């Protein structure tokens, strides 16, 4: 019985819902590459709708996000929505909001997408956990409580975030 | 346009339409204060609609913006729209986009607001220029006749963007003199 612990950014500050963070990797160079909003393949969607991370961190920085906790603050092991915190055209507002996709028969998993909703019964909820001595992991939780770890599959040469069983993605939160 | 000059951020790097910048003050201390999206008192907008700067740089950092040229890249003396680069609800998307308000007969000028459009005939276009030899200034540049604008004189009827004190807050606004001197810090 430990009690709720705050998530901390790379500066050691508690995550604030009114701030923006890049989700960066544990690794540097070739193992680096921040999370970003990109275009998927075989995607009907009118807007960018894939959640990816870069193939190395020697290039662009990630797309910032905010965390919308269901009730109150950003704490470990607590449900929240995640949304890329940038301006889009009216059409694409939905497509900043993280969502888990339909089970993809080739990968035999669900890939992370955008196009969901904030704070509803149909929304995709995630939690931030410390499964490790350094950094955090993201889990997807429907409706401990039957969650799934987020990691990466390789899709058209890109790092596509997806649900996995082993090697989840280790991340830190870098205030923007 | 004696060869076209890209606008540079605080690292000397050319500004890009797909990055975000904070608009920061140039002076530090009490002269400091980044641009932010704030709630206007005396506005019935359904979302915050005021372009302000903080009263010193000890407070929060500014609301990031992106620059959206009418055409092409980001260059000095070239028309662009400006938008605070943040997620909002659908009804509030407009209120990330910079525009010039109507004549405020009390301040005897127009206040900078959000509520605008991007890349249309009705959009509020601005330019990034170099008046003083350190940092940049913003101008508002009417693309139709500014019947209503007191300070739309300069050259092409462009007006200097500066600051007025509204409920003890620095509110951006068209000024006759003392333009706001700004640097762009990549987010
Ligand atoms: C910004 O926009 C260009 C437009 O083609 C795109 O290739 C790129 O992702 C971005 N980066 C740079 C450095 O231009």
């Amino acid at each position: 019985s430990p009690l709720p612990k705050p998530v901390l950014d790379t500066n050691g500050k508690e995550l604030n819902p009114n701030s923006s963070y890049r989700i960066i990797s544990i690794g540097r160079g070739a193992l680096g590459g921040d999370v970003y909003l990109g275009k998927s393949p075989n995607s009907d969607a009118p807007c960018p709708d894939g959640v990816f991370r870069y193939n190395s961190d020697v290039g662009p920085s990630g797309t910032p996000v905010r965390f919308i906790p269901l009730s109150g603050g950003i704490f470990e092991d607590q449900l929240l929505n995640i949304q890329f915190n940038i301006a889009t055209v009216k059409l694409c507002v939905s497509y900043t909001i993280w969502k888990v996709g339909n089970l993809n028969a080739y990968f035999r998993t669900m890939l992370l997408e955008t196009g969901g909703t904030i704070g509803q019964a149909d929304s995709s909820y995630f939690k931030i956990v410390k499964l490790s001595n350094f950094g955090y992991n993201l889990l997807y939780c429907p409706i401990d409580n039957f969650c799934a770890k987020v990691g990466v599959v390789i899709q058209n040469g890109k790092r596509r975030l997806a649900l996995v069983n082993e090697n989840p993605l280790d991340v830190l939160f870098q205030e923007v």
